């Protein structure tokens, strides 16, 4: 596919959070955003479409991958229409926004579509550790790509519609408020289905300014998604491990701001999980087989954290409880898109040194 | 080297903690231990000597590696003398114990010898990430091998000298007491050099038996080494981050016992460290360049944890503090030696898919 072949030769250009802010500083930048995105979106679409073809034919020929592939092909064709059009024509700029909304909505069902493909592979070829490693590698990259493409589309369509927040970015995101929002939603669900919910305790440590409420530049909807998913797991674990107790331990959150990290630790006393099992919570193949369908899930939550050079880590004490830490870059200049790229370095990934008794 | 070549074709036989207990249950088992070790020690020596030869010549020909290689060669020659001797002769059994003590003492300086080699490589060839990955891979395996060989020697020489503890194993190790022993030693040093020390707070969660003090089968000297090293770092961090404070936060320890894990979490409020840097604490190349020379160090502490299928993990909140968790197998049947083996799976280890702005 030569049109895929053309754009796949470029690599995506990852943007900083600071660079996103300067793209939405004014509605005059719409021409600049249009000329940027009409090249960059085909580059990002084509790079991931080329990686999808590295999948073995027995994966490539399943209906769910063909369906998703057909969406990317169409989305790419929609965009490369605008490659010769005139940015000084306000009809070109509005038809471009229209086309971006259509592309976003066309791809809305990708997550359950790919999940259905994982389910099929488990039953048509099995769930061995080597298959699992390839699924992890591919889906982490495919979903991060998808997050980055939605980010670009959201920043354009939200800003140039026709300002404190800048599209999906809040330059003064109050982290503790997003924590409380996510807790409140999870509590609402947990009270409904379990007739009980732990309370919340929040503390902040602003190391450099001990009195200042902690703010940052971030995408608050991503931070909400991660926190909501963590709260859901921590509340269900706390309730189910205390069936015979009257007091529910609270869920505790510490928000810390350092020179480089902004860290959010959540802590439960919900009984914990053995170290040998805990990483299964981030495995796409484990995660496929009440509160089940309310959030994005733990694998995707960690990708949201990684998208701007952060991370999401779990560590548990079996018999006691579990902690989760969201790590975010404290500086907007360090908050840069983490994007997959297709080359031969990725090409060879797709292609017994300890003793046993 | 054919004598190396012979034994390197066998793979080490990792033993369980339960299997160690049955080897020291009686002093009549000395013949059994002798016939076992006179085969097993050459197997373990030869396997790691073969791996040392996979090192490039520019590493192999440095004085420190030649020195260590000369010790293993001699130790191997000492042992394979006993291959034809009669186990029913009590003179053979005592000369064997004598030979094991000599071999142990001959190898006593291996850690600073190999550290000197790392220092030389950094200055004669540099510290790039690829060199670092090979150093990590090799030294983790070389040191775990060395720990396993010392374990076997200790179990023989301590038991068949001429019983609650079984050589270096305590079948009723009171974990909180070893925690306090290690804390007390670190406090003694910290008071001496810093004129101050945090206090200790310990709690236990015995999930299955809430009133029972937590005991396990383990090697208490290994557990002491890890705890001592962690306490040293946590105390120095707490004191140095509170130069201008009057109150020192305590160091907190939770000991939890689950169905599969026994976990020991230590917590400090010593200011923390950014996520991007924390793994350098386990890097041999970082770790080479007061309390400096009192413990075994963090890399080796984690290997002690891994030796019987455990782990040692750090997680920090920059601007606040740091936690460490030692994870141990709760069941003596799950506590099995983690041994490196030399084959082609290890042979190929010695032999750019994300975007940058
Ligand atoms: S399966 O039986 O092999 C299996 C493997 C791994 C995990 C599980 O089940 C779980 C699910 C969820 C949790 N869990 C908690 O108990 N607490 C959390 C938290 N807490 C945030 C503070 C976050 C989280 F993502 C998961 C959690 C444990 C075991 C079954
Ligand atoms: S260097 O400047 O690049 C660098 C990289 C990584 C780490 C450091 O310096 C340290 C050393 C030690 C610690 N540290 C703590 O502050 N607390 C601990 C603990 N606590 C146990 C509860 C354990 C530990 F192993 C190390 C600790 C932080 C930074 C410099
Ligand atoms: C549905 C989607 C998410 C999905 C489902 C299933 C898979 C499975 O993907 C595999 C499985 C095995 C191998 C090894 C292999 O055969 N290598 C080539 C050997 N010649 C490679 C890949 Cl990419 C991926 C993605
Ligand atoms: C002193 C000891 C601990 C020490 C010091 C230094 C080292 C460095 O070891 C290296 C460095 C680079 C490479 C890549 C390479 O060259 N591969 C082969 C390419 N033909 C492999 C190894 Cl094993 C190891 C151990």
């Amino acid at each position: 596919p030569k049109y895929i072949e053309h754009f796949s030769k470029f690599s995506p250009s990852p943007l900083s959070m600071k660079q996103f802010l300067d793209f939405g500083s004014s509605n005059a930048c719409e021409k600049t955003s249009f000329t940027f995105l009409r090249q960059e979106l085909p580059v990002r679409l084509a790079n991931i479409m080329k990686e999808i073809n590295l999948l073995p034919d027995r994966v490539l020929s399943t209906p769910s991958v063909q369906l998703v592939q057909s969406w990317y092909v169409q989305s790419l064709l929609d965009i490369m229409e605008f490659l010769d059009k005139d940015p000084e024509d306000h009809r070109t700029l509005s038809q471009f926004t229209d086309a971006l909304v259509t592309i976003r909505n066309r791809h809305n069902d990708v997550v359950p579509t790919m999940a259905q493909g994982v389910l099929e592979y488990k039953d048509t070829y099995g769930d061995d550790p080597v298959s699992n490693q390839n699924i992890q590698y591919f889906l982490d990259r495919f979903y991060l790509s998808r997050i980055s493409i939605r980010m670009l589309i959201n920043q354009h369509t939200l800003i140039f519609d026709g300002p404190k927040h800048i599209g999906s970015i809040d330059p003064n995101c109050n982290v503790s408020e997003v924590v409380k929002d996510a807790y409140d939603m999870a509590k609402l669900l947990c009270d409904k289905y379990y007739m009980a919910s732990p309370d919340l305790e929040i503390q902040e440590i602003n190391a450099a300014n001990s009195k200042q409420p902690i703010h940052m530049v971030y995408v608050p909807s991503h931070l909400y998604h991660m926190l909501f998913e963590l709260f859901k797991n921590a509340m269900r674990a706390t309730v189910e491990s205390h069936e015979s107790s009257l007091i529910l331990p609270p869920i505790k959150v510490m928000v810390a701001l350092g020179e480089e990290d902004l860290s959010i630790k959540m802590s439960d006393r919900g009984g914990g999980v053995p170290l040998r099992k805990i990483e299964r919570l981030f495995s796409y193949m484990y995660s496929t087989a009440p509160l089940a369908g309310f959030g994005y899930g733990l694998p995707i939550s960690r990708l949201y954290a990684k998208y701007f050079q952060g991370d999401l880590q779990l560590f548990s004490m079996e018999g006691f409880g579990t902690d989760a830490v969201i790590y975010l870059k404290a500086l907007s200049t360090d908050s840069v898109e983490r994007l997959p790229v297709y080359n031969k370095s990725a090409w060879r990934h797709y292609q017994g040194d300890w003793c046993v008794p």
